[PDB]
DNA sequence: AAATTGCCGAAGACG
DNA sequence: CGTCTTCGGCAATT
């Protein structure tokens, strides 16, 4: 039953190719054109992230997320009040993005916005425009027509090879999972930081960064077992990856007929399953043959956070994702309401 | 330093 | 299942 859901949400590599030929055309494009002389982002390089590119993407391909990176060496960070993930960035080009010694998200990011801008009204061999602006967002959202629908967001994210700021310490709780080794070298790896401003301190705070771990999650879910040889080809396959699938396809469904489920998003999903991977490291655990169990055991852990308003960031332990601010107790409530109906249902929605 | 190429894992297709 | 193919990611290469 589930199996025939999967089998539904697998992708199709004919859809795959398509998309892929169009997407990779216009990235490139927009990656060289941002080499060019003279330009503040004159270094940034690509780094491929997201549901499509860590092989979770439902349905269809028709989302594609990618970072642009720039190295931009000795920068202060001053934490924005007690979030642990917002950030104002300070130096020890781009001399034009201040705003006293502050370096301004939106000022980097609008600057950023404009020369994509620029080189997509240069495009004439395939439909592709730029998406309105949406405020305290990161991205810069390119709209494709292959004839098939399809958006990317193209994401600016700064570089700093220091160590990672210490509200992330005791985050990434892997020891027992993927262990200390791992650990300590993903922690290793730079981090990053995108222009998305905290929207506390009403509205937005211009100046505000995020912290952004889309390179370590990307790892984990092609590193996922407590074997070295989970999903690979001399090894067993496990129902993580597809667990999440479900879950996602479930909210993604919920949200398309329910206006009241804005503010709920993926990456609640995705953070509430890394927290189970942790709970339940053993491979055996995710058993193909155990599938049904664990999506079981997904929902009620995703009820439990929803119930508790309490969804700790996997990197970030400080920071819940389900605080009273960012997410209105009714809106938790309804989303628990639906979930249990469709639970109880035999999930209806699937159809 | 910018493109080209070779390598192979993850996974879709199919029987 | 086993086998075949494509896409992505890496970095040596000139
Ligand atoms: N609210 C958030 N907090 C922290 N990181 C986020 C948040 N939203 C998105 N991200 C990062 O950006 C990436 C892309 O976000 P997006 O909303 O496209 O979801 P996704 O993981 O690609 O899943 P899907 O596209 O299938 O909804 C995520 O994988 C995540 O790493
Ligand atoms: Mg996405
Ligand atoms: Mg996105
Ligand atoms: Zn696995």
């Amino acid at each position: 039953k589930l199996k025939k859901v999967l089998d539904k949400l697998r992708l199709k590599r004919k859809d795959i190719s398509e998309a892929a030929e169009t997407v990779n055309k216009v990235v490139e494009r927009l990656l060289r054109r941002m080499q060019k002389r003279e330009s503040e982002f004159k270094g940034v390089e690509q780094l491929n992230t997201g549901s499509y590119y860590e092989h979770v993407k439902i349905s269809a391909p028709n989302e594609f997320d990618v970072m642009f990176k720039l190295e931009v060496p000795r920068i202060e960070l001053q934490e924005y009040y007690e979030t642990g993930a917002f950030y104002l960035v300070k130096f020890k080009p781009l001399s034009h993005f201040l705003e006293g010694e502050v370096l301004s998200a939106t000022k980097m990011l609008s600057k950023f916005r404009k020369i994509i801008k620029e080189e997509v009204k240069e495009i004439k061999d395939i439909d592709v425009s730029v998406e309105k602006e949406k405020p305290g967002s990161p991205a810069v959202t390119l709209l494709i027509r292959n004839p098939e629908e399809i958006s990317v967001d193209i994401i600016l994210a700064l570089e700093s090879k220091g160590s990672w700021p210490i509200s992330t310490k005791e985050g990434l709780p892997i020891q027992g999972w993927l262990g200390t080794k791992v650990r300590t070298n993903l922690r290793r790896e730079p981090f990053y930081l995108v222009p998305k401003n905290a929207k506390d301190g009403n509205s937005f705070q211009g100046e505000t960064w995020r912290l952004s771990f889309s390179h370590t999650e990307k790892y984990i879910l092609n590193n996922h077992g407590i074997e070295k040889t989970c999903c690979e080809s001399s090894g067993a396959k496990c129902c993580r990856k597809e667990c999440l699938k479900l879950m996602k396809y479930l909210l993604e469904q919920l949200k398309k007929e329910f206006q009241e489920l804005d503010a709920f998003c993926s990456y609640h999903v995705k953070t509430a399953i890394f927290h189970m991977w942790t709970q339940d490291p053993q491979d055996s655990q995710w058993d193909p043959r155990n599938l049904s169990s664990c999506f079981d055991k997904l929902l009620a852990f995703f009820l439990e956070c929803l119930r508790t308003e309490k969804l700790d960031h996997y990197f970030i332990p400080k920071f819940n994702l389900f605080s009273q601010e960012l997410i209105d107790r009714k809106s938790k409530e309804f989303l628990s309401k639906k979930i249990e109906y469709e639970r109880n249902n035999g999930f209806p929605i699937f159809d």
